[PDB]
């Protein structure tokens, strides 16, 4: 339902931080304190507005990303094919097809395609294709300059999975993972609107969101956590110095 675009026919730092900002303000219940931090955290799940839409907006065209809410999952994406005609792809598990009619309107649902590979990195991972180092998301780069690089792959073109699984990786982690890491966004804005080099760090984040939330959640007392933490990047014993955007929904605090 609700949409929020980014624009790429002029990029700035100031825009691209305050589109991340608004995914958090979405999302977040401000009535959530956990471990006594100021992070945000997400709110409960909610029934009626389950997705958010965000849109990518470039010279040629427009691409767009459909999260859930809940948790900032991503469930679909669309793009126009060379024919012009508007194309949802998304994941089985994910959202139905009434629902995916609400969130693309402009698609029909003869348009609407599930995709054959699951949501999760690892198989995503896999169609992308990738020939060196290890062929995770983290040999592919980030940056302003490389989503719009992915986002031609896909805009107006006929449909190639290892790049529409490229442009995923890429997105996902512009978007979503920029949103629950400060971290993640800091380098995009540190190097913007360049490509630049991911990070263990950056991959370190990521697969522990969950542990960093529940660490923060239940054994973190005024920003202070009661044992020394290690999430794979060293030992941490302030929650600020993971400087977290978003954490996971776990209900509330006791």
């Amino acid at each position: 339902a609700t949409a929020y675009t980014l624009n790429l026919a002029n990029p700035s730092a100031s825009q691209y931080s305050s589109f991340l900002d608004q995914i958090r303000n979405n999302v977040r219940d401000t009535s959530l304190i956990y471990g006594g931090t100021d992070v945000e955290v997400i709110g409960a799940p909610s029934t009626t507005d389950k997705f958010l839409r965000l849109n990518f907006q470039g010279p040629r065209g427009t691409v767009s990303l459909g999260l859930r809410r809940e948790n900032l999952y991503v469930v679909a994406y669309l793009a126009m094919d060379n024919a012009n005609v508007n194309r949802a792809y998304y994941f089985k598990n994910q959202i139905t097809s009434a629902e995916l009619t609400a969130l693309f309107p402009e698609v029909v649902v003869a348009n609407q395609k599930q995709l054959e590979y699951g949501e999760d990195y690892q198989a995503i991972e896999k169609n992308a294709k990738i020939t060196t180092g290890d062929q995770s998301r983290k040999e592919l780069g980030l940056g302003i300059n490389l989503l719009i690089t992915m986002i031609d792959g896909v805009n107006k073109k006929v449909r190639v999975v290892k790049d529409e699984a490229r442009f995923l990786l890429i997105a996902i982690q512009m978007t979503a993972e920029a949103a629950r890491f400060r971290y993640i966004q800091n380098l995009v804005t540190k190097n913007f609107p360049n490509k630049f080099d991911s990070e263990n760090k950056v991959i370190q984040f990521q697969v522990s969101w969950s542990k960093i939330s529940t660490a923060i959640f239940g054994d973190c007392k005024n920003g202070v956590f009661n044992k020394d933490y290690d999430f794979g990047f060293g030992k941490v014993r302030q929650a600020k110095d993971l400087q977290m955007g978003l954490l996971k929904y776990l209900g509330r605090p006791k």
